[PDB]
């Protein structure tokens, strides 16, 4: 069965992270949309211009409204963006796939799993942080090479160095905004795809998020780093096909 997948990147990244997965899924007859969020990819805005998590999410929210059902795939921090889109348009979503992602729940503030990630005490190495009138971050080259892309082909790490941009977790926004609702986000089917060699979201942290808000299905990507759409593209495509077969 074929589906329309909507691929959503995390902080500091863009649509380009899907450059190998997208044509592979299209070769199986799926429709694929790979978005740049605000101030991401080649979007013209700068991160200092994005004042709220809603503004950051705008390209996904606009796309969801303009839909003529889709399977959302949120990577890393993109899990928060697809949770927000699901809270708004649950009827348009066949399933939400959380790919080594921050999966929020409905019982706690949206900031909950980001705070729990901070509790992991991640080693940011050469990442640079700053503030604007929100904390922003520019991921370090060594940080990305060792903590995110270490099982990726060298050329994918080269794309990351040429294309990653300043980003933000909008932690204060997430902490003060309303909890995601049981009627919206809480109503949709969820899939978590975890990687067992992830060096920034430890597998134990991915498993904690799974236990904290049990999804309908769970897949392990053996040998995946944090970037399985780059390091494990074929394996990921097979998992997404099964997800389309299950929920379409
Ligand atoms: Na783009």
């Amino acid at each position: 069965a074929t589906a329309h997948f909507v691929l959503v990147h995390g902080a500091c990244h863009g649509a380009w992270i899907w450059y190998k997965l997208k044509p592979l899924l299209e070769a199986a007859g799926h429709k694929v949309t790979a978005l740049d969020l605000a101030a991401s990819g080649i979007d013209p805005r700068q991160i200092e211009q994005i004042n709220t998590f809603d503004e950051y999410s705008e390209p996904l929210l606009t796309f969801m409204e303009s839909l003529p059902k889709v399977i959302l795939v949120g990577h890393s921090f993109g899990g928060l963006n697809i949770a927000l889109a699901a809270d708004k348009y649950p009827e348009k979503i066949s399933a939400a796939v959380f790919l080594t992602a921050l999966m929020p729940d409905t019982e706690h503030s949206p900031s909950y799993v980001v705070d729990k990630f901070m509790e992991v005490f991640p080693d940011w190495k050469d990442t640079e942080f700053s503030t604007y009138t929100i904390t922003g971050m520019l991921l370090g080259f060594k940080f990305m090479r060792e903590k995110l892309y270490q099982n990726c082909p060298i050329e994918d790490y080269e794309l990351a160095k040429m294309l990653t941009r300043p980003g933000s977790f909008f932690i204060n926004d997430l902490a003060q905004r309303p909890k995601f609702t049981e009627e919206g986000y809480g109503s949709i089917k969820r899939v978590y795809v975890w990687t067992d060699e992830d060096k920034i979201f430890p597998p134990e942290f991915q498993l904690w998020q799974i236990e904290n808000y049990k999804p309908d299905k769970v897949y392990r990507v053996q040998g995946g780093d944090h970037m399985p759409q780059l390091s494990k593209t074929n394996e990921l495509a097979e998992i997404l096909q099964e997800v389309a077969d299950t929920y379409a």
